[PDB]
This record gives structure tokens, C-alpha cells and sequence, in this order.
């Protein structure tokens, strides 16, 4: 897998994000992850911490996993990066996302992931409260 560069476009939610990619705006959906609707328990902390993370970034980059690049509705499949700090990651670590929507080909990140809801999980964090 390699990176990407992309500008942040939006912060939409806790795992979509618009950013400009390859000169085209496009409505990111993060890889292996699922945060709370922003109308759930959760939802509103998940939207902010993605906000700020991305919004903060000096540098955006987005990495795609060796499967399908779009999903149904268009978006982006992606594992995202702020300064170089996984976005996905970082919120399945805080608990404000499970891991999720693992599938065959588009998981290659799947068991860092893990190990951060487990720690997650041990610390009784945000989701797992
Ligand atoms: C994360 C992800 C979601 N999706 C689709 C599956 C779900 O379809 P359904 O809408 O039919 O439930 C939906 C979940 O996204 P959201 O959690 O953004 O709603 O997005 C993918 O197809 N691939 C993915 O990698
Ligand atoms: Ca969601």
C-alpha cells in the first residue's frame, strides 16, 4: 500500500470525509471503522475528533487497500492519515469507532486496528463505557 495526497475539502461525519483527490472532490468513507451516527450516543464526539484531526493536519494523505477503491455510493474507500497518524486508527484506539465492514481484499490494516479497540475496550473507552 502507499500514499497519497489529498486536501481536506469537509469534515462531514466521524468516518466520511470530503477531501480533494487527484484535482476531484470526493466523499471519503474510512476503511475498517464505524463511528455512531452523529444523531447516536457517540456520534457527536466521533465528528469532532475527526474534524479536528483532519482539519489540524498540515498534511492529508490517503492510502487505498489492494480491493474495491468506491463503494456503492460512490465514495472512496480509504485509510486516511493526518501528519502521518492514522485517522482510522485513532479512533477505533479513543473507542469512538469499532472496527467494521471487514472485508476480503480491503482489510489490510485489519489487526492494527484490532489491537487498538482491545486497548480501547481494557480502558472502558467513550463506546465501550
Ligand atoms: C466501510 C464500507 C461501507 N460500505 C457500505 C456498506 C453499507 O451498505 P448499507 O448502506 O447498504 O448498509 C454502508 C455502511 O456505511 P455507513 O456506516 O457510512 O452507513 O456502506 C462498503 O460497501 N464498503 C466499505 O468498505
Ligand atoms: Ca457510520
Amino acid at each position: 500500500l502507499h500514499k497519497e495526497p489529498a486536501t481536506l475539502i469537509k469534515a462531514i461525519d466521524g468516518d466520511t470525509v470530503k477531501l480533494m483527490y487527484k484535482g476531484q472532490p470526493m466523499t471519503f468513507r474510512l476503511l475498517l471503522v464505524d463511528t455512531p451516527e452523529f444523531n447516536e450516543k457517540y456520534g457527536p464526539e466521533a465528528s469532532a475528533f475527526t474534524k479536528k484531526m483532519v482539519e489540524n493536519a498540515k498534511k492529508i494523505e490517503v492510502e487505498f487497500d489492494k480491493g474495491q477503491r468506491t463503494d456503492k455510493y460512490g465514495r472512496g474507500l480509504a485509510y486516511h492519515y493526518a501528519d502521518g497518524k492514522m485517522v482510522n486508527e485513532a479512533l477505533v484506539r479513543q473507542g469512538l469507532a469499532k472496527v467494521a465492514y471487514v472485508y476480503k481484499g480491503n482489510n489490510t490494516h485489519e489487526q492494527l486496528l484490532r489491537k487498538a479497540e482491545a486497548q480501547a475496550k481494557k480502558e472502558k473507552l467513550n463506546i465501550w463505557s
